[PDB]
DNA sequence: CCAGAACAGAGTGTTCTG
DNA sequence: TCAGAACACTCTGTTCTG
């Protein structure tokens, strides 16, 4: 059973490049086109998981980037 | 005008025991009073601004506690 | 002035569709 | 196969009331 490489939750399948949950899909989608205040509180290095994630959004997307999920050719 | 004392925000009064903003205020009763599940992603330490104070419920309930905000006083 | 109620929003995560 | 739309929820924050 496949597993998401930003949270570990249960992932669906690949999304833009990268094996990921539907939340994370949808999570990165907004983040890169949106507009946020988002700032880690920590060390930049939070723990990201299932019951986690929503805690920092600022490390949730720099693992996305980290992991490669990009939007398609520039 | 005055600073609350876990945030930093703007400080709408003394609110159970605590010089306080409003948002603090309704925070702490809702965690010392309901159920949550809160656990902090980080070493414990996070840095509880305005910005920032939605990040980690956790270390904002210890954050007000630390500071003696209390449902009695 | 302050506590609690009422009211409203941010951000998230799911279901559905082709 | 995966991307997008759009609703529903959780926690949160502000205005109102006593
Ligand atoms: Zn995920
Ligand atoms: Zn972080
Ligand atoms: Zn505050
Ligand atoms: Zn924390």
């Amino acid at each position: 059973s496949k597993v998401c490489l930003v949270c570990g939750d249960e992932a669906s399948g690949c999304h833009y490049g990268v094996l990921t949950c539907g939340s994370c899909k949808v999570f990165f989608k907004r983040a890169v086109e949106g507009q946020h205040n988002y700032l880690c509180a920590g060390r930049n290095d939070c723990i990201i998981d299932k019951i986690r994630r929503k805690n920092c959004p600022a490390c949730r997307l720099r693992k996305c980037l980290q992991a490669g999920m990009n939007l398609g050719a520039r």
